[PDB]
């Protein structure tokens, strides 16, 4: 039959497969011992009582630096401690063909300058970049697949050459769901490619919010398996919860592509968390996550054998620095941490700064919530996974 | 429909170079006027410089008998207040309902605090017709204005009971005709008589705003009532962008073309004060100064106000009420709520207070001289 037939039907038959029909599988993959439950509470309480112990809304502390040499010379303090970075020129869903351009072009100089401060330090312990596919097409969201891949592949391969030039990381970011497919369909075809044979440094986000996640986690390993590559693999939750909330509803939508409980989205991200760490081997896991708890959780779900390479976690400029200065380092967690660094000016940021505000704002947010004087460290600690797993059925 | 109306119609997605020449020339001031607003303008601007995401800076309180306590401050310095309970796209009849009881319990508060002191003087209300009606922006007119009027009408009932203003906001673009409908059944409405509270948000960075506003003032002068107009710029500019993209645009596409618009419908409404009461929405020096000169010297309580946002317009406005300042009065739009509700505002705000072409972030930048920020925007369209 067709090619990756079963994990292909599998991804969109998730698609919108009902929310309660998505969560028990999750909930399985997910329940951990109650040796782990303890030292995960243990050690998130240990994180929260740290940060506690210790943002603007106009986001300059987002940037790193308007541009891509200021913010190579800014990330030498937080090297010099064991973090690591992935420099993001600022820029999506461009509307003109100038515009995919000038991203390309900012991508591409990006690349030349990230490569020479790397300096051979390789994709695990030197600096990457992150991409979005909509910087680089004048009408992502609405042309046709075949004309959107036709024009995007050359444009990737050729920065994915680039990279693996200077052997760096190259990620892609994950946006809007209904993008997912035709991103992964690039995913696939580089990662087959033989003119990029040799390097591992390619990399695709997973949301976790998404139904879809799980069986996307499914294909990509499969791919990893058969290509050849270690493909590195950031696990996020999920940037545009509330967009994919409106654009389902006035898509006429019956059922929603993401979850619509924040709980539920916690219990995927620990169950792909632990589909992730079982394959260390072919996909090399970035947990990217600044909720204590969530950490805690999958630091000690990870069991006790560590070495830079295995996994990584990884924190937005401006938000983990904080919590992350409490698990890089010999003293603290010994796991490293890579900051995902924009960098451009005020006016490119703002997109991004709207998806800040509505992560810092919201009241069901980590990042709100350890601020709420009406949050209990009680409440900041608790374990989604046996919190589901106690309810009756 | 009526030659009023068409007008307006006929502006929804007319060529911005066409909507332009007539702006230019009715918000034209003589050289004398913008010398001395110029003049203004520095000044506020220089004390303003001398001066400086949970959002708190932007919420006044989180219930309205909060908020009306941390009111009295500022109140007795000149301010009034326009409380509004936080709430918008409902999207179940539950939402809507609970955002009906909100506004509706607002309003027995508000019009208690103001204890007779009237429609100028004492403090109003502000709502949102997508937080009354389940499916605002995706539901037919008939449908919608329908069901949204009998619940509008009796918040207005309530207001003119206390004798206080009620507002209603301007949202997204293609629900500017439904609530310009409903403004003209309440205006016409005899249960309303004698009230003068009613009021209308117009939008300047809108192509239809100068007919919108001669429409408006028509229905005052002929249905009697005093309709009060806050003239803004607006809020949503980058979503009806994204709108009619993805879908010619129902706004302008260049900052300053907004800012001629909105001292050209100044000039419109400073015309009428007879029959409508101005309220210049903004927290820009250029833009303040410029209509303060406009207004001229004859200035009475009731005759037009100007209105800012509650954290952001305080430092320029301490500049201007009081009999030390300009005597002008300024009504603070005060957001009531929870952290919850208040998330959709603060993105507003957001993009409001980032933006490399707004005044408040201008003012911080120091690669902006005061020269720029007084620069006279029609002066600089005529010449470009
Ligand atoms: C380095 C890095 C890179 C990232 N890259 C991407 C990317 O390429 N694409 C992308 O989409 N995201 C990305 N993210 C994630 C996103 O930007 C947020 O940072 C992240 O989702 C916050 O989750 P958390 O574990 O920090 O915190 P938490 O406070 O634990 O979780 C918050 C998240 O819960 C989810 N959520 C909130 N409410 C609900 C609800 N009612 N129902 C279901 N789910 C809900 C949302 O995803 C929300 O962001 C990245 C994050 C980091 C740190
Ligand atoms: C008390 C009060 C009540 C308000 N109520 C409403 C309301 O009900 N509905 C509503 O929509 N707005 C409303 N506003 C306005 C909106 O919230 C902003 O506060 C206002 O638009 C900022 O204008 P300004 O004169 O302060 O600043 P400025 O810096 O002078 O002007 C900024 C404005 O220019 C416009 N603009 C920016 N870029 C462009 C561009 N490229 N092309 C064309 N135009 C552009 C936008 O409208 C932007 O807000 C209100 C404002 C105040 C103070
Ligand atoms: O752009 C965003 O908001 C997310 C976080 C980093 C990459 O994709
Ligand atoms: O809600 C907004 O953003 C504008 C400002 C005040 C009323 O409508």
């Amino acid at each position: 039959s067709r090619p990756q037939s079963t994990l292909r039907r599998a991804i969109t038959a998730a698609y919108r497969r009902p929310e309660t029909e998505c969560l028990p599988p999750l909930v399985e993959a997910a329940t951990q011992s109650k040796e782990i439950r303890d030292a995960a509470a243990s050690t998130a309480r240990k994180l929260i009582e740290a940060l506690r112990g210790k943002g603007s809304m106009m986001g300059e502390q987002f940037v790193t630096g308007e541009t891509i040499r200021e913010a190579l010379k800014r990330s030498k303090e937080l090297e010099e401690k064991g973090f690591s970075y992935s420099y993001d020129m600022l820029g999506e869903a461009a509307t003109t063909a100038a515009d995919a351009e000038r991203y390309y072009r900012d991508y591409e100089s990006a690349i030349h300058a990230i490569g020479k401060a790397s300096a051979g330090r390789g994709i695990y312990e030197g600096p990457g970049i992150s991409i979005k596919l909509s910087a680089l097409h004048p009408r992502y969201s609405r042309a046709q697949a075949a004309r959107v891949m036709g024009e995007l592949l050359p444009r990737v391969k050729a920065l994915a050459l680039l990279a693996k030039n200077y052997d760096i990381g190259l990620n892609i970011d994950a946006e809007e769901a209904d993008r997912l497919e035709l991103s992964l369909d690039l995913l696939e075809v580089l990662c087959l490619d033989g003119d990029l044979s040799g390097w591992n440094g390619m990399g695709f986000v997973v949301q976790a919010y998404g139904k879809r996640c799980p069986f996307v986690l499914d294909f990509i390993i499969d791919l990893a398996r058969r290509s050849g590559r270690r493909i590195m693999v950031r696990l996020v939750k999920g940037a545009y919860w509330d967009a994919e909330i409106k654009r389902a509803q006035l898509d006429g939508l019956a059922d929603f592509p993401v979850f619509t409980r924040k709980i539920h989205t916690d219990v995927s991200y620990i169950a792909c968390a632990a589909k992730l760490l079982a394959a260390t081997d072919v996909v090399f896991p970035q947990f990217a996550t600044h909720n204590a708890q969530t950490l805690a959780a999958i630091y000690h779900m990870a069991g006790k054998d560590f070495h830079v390479g295995k996994y990584e976690f990884q924190c937005l400029h401006g938000m983990g620095e904080p919590l992350y200065e409490e698990v890089v380092g010999r003293g603290k967690l010994d796991r490293p941490c890579r900051i995902y660094a924009p960098v451009g000016t005020h006016e490119t940021l703002l997109a991004y700064l709207v998806r800040r505000l509505l992560e810092n704002g919201a009241n069901s947010s980590f990042v709100h919530r350890i601020n709420d004087p009406k949050v209990s460290i009680d409440e900041l600690i608790a374990d989604p996974v046996e919190v589901v797993r106690a309810m009756p059925v």
